[PDB]
This record gives C-alpha cells, sequence and structure tokens, in this order.
C-alpha cells in the first residue's frame, strides 16, 4: 500500500496472509473454512495465516492452517487477468472472534463513488522498494466506469473496476494482490493488477466480486 495508514493490529479482522515461507500475496477470510484471493497467487504449498499484524513477530492472535484445496476460476485468463479470483479450502476450520473473522460476500455491486477499504502487507513506494512488516490501510473511491476504460483503454472487463486516486500518490502495490477491498462492510474487490504503483492517470485495477458471488456459494457447498 502506497500513500497508506498503519492499520492497527486485528482491526482488519478478515485480512490474510498466503504463506509459502514467506508472505506472498493476501487474500480475505469469507467463513470458517474458505478463503477467496487472486488466481495469479496461485501456488502449491500454501499455508494461511490469520489474525496477523506483524508477520514477523508472534504476537499471540495467530492461527496457522495449511489448505487442503484450492480452486482456480475456471475461465481465469492469465494473459489478460480476466476472471482473477480463486477459492483456499482450509485443513481445519478457524475459531473466529473478534479478531479473526469472515467478511460478507455482497448481494449488489457497489457504484462509482463508493468509498472503500484497501489493505495489505505490500510495497509502500512507488519508486523503488520497502515491505512493511505490519498491515497498511487506505481508504478509496471506486471509480467510473468512463474513467476507469480511459486509463486503460483495450484492458478493462465487466469483470474488473478501478479504485483509487487519477492524481496518483496513494494505490495498492505489489505484495498486496488478492487482498481484500471492502465497501459498506461487504467485500466488493481483489486486489489484481495495474501499471505500476501511484503513478498518474493508472489507479488500481481489481476483481468485481459480485459477479462471482453464485459461482463461489456453488463451489463452496460442493467441496
Ligand atoms: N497498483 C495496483 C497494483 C499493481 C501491481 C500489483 C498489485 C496492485
Ligand atoms: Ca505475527
Amino acid at each position: 500500500i502506497v500513500g497508506g495508514y498503519t492499520c492497527g493490529a486485528n482491526t482488519v479482522p478478515y485480512q490474510v496472509s498466503l504463506n509459502s515461507g514467506y508472505h506472498f500475496c493476501g487474500g480475505s477470510l469469507i467463513n470458517s473454512q474458505w478463503v477467496v484471493s487472486a488466481a495469479h497467487c496461485y501456488k502449491s504449498g500454501i499455508q494461511v495465516r490469520l489474525g496477523e499484524d506483524n508477520i514477523n513477530v508472534v504476537e499471540g492472535n495467530e492461527q496457522f492452517i495449511s489448505a487442503s484445496k484450492s480452486i482456480v476460476h475456471p475461465s481465469y485468463n492469465s494473459n489478460t487477468l480476466n476472471n482473477d479470483i480463486m477459492l483456499i479450502k482450509l485443513k481445519s476450520a478457524a475459531s473466529l472472534n473478534s479478531r479473526v473473522a469472515s467478511i460478507s460476500l455482497p448481494t449488489s455491486c457497489a457504484s462509482a463513488g463508493t468509498q472503500c477499504l484497501i489493505s495489505g502487507w505490500g510495497n509502500t513506494k512507488s519508486s523503488g522498494t520497502s515491505y512493511p512488516d505490519v498491515l497498511k490501510c487506505l481508504k478509496a473511491p471506486i471509480l467510473s466506469d468512463s474513467s476507469c476504460k480511459s486509463a486503460y483503454p483495450g484492458q478493462i472487463t465487466s469483470n474488473m473496476f478501478c479504485a483509487g486516486y487519477l492524481e496518483g500518490g496513494k494505490d495498492s502495490c505489489q505484495g498486496d494482490s488478492g487482498g481484500p477491498v471492502v465497501c459498506s462492510g461487504k467485500l466488493q474487490g481483489i486486489v489484481s493488477w495495474g501499471s505500476g504503483c501511484a503513478q498518474k492517470n493508472k489507479p488500481g485495477v481489481y476483481t468485481k466480486v459480485c459477479n462471482y458471488v453464485s459461482w463461489i456459494k456453488q463451489t463452496i457447498a460442493s467441496n
């Protein structure tokens, strides 16, 4: 997250870290046994880390649970990043409380202008690299589809939306991928892609979760 603020320990209780020996992507806990992330975060041997703030210090509220199954969307295209969403089943149910909780799925799509919260452990610099150890947060609005398509001609599908600031300065970045965009208490987006981080006229692009609710619910019910 570039240009954000320190969330505070366990203030984003649905945020997960995907670990393969090291943090490599974010994710969101959507019930006791299932996590949603970005398909471009796929890899084998994932451990899901819940209750994290400092990802390099054991602070006492963590739950570390291995993945038993990963399901990439049937229509994920890695060249265009269309349908950039994946479901991960935990080997055992997590223990839910105030500091570790699920985020609700949307019933409706969110409209442009709605303010959302984006969070992650990704790079904090637009030029160069500095990775935080504690969770960072950013408040940002959903941009109109017209402005999003104007920023990225030819690249934006119905399954994507832009959020952020056309002036630059504030954005998600590498290492935030997979993580949540939450608006009015619902999961509306997944951190997916963009052209660099925090640049002028290049906002972040996010997977539009409202289009996938039926696939998520049917997949969870049969796996
Ligand atoms: N600035 C959007 C973004 C770029 C690369 C990875 C994740 C997010
Ligand atoms: Ca920790």
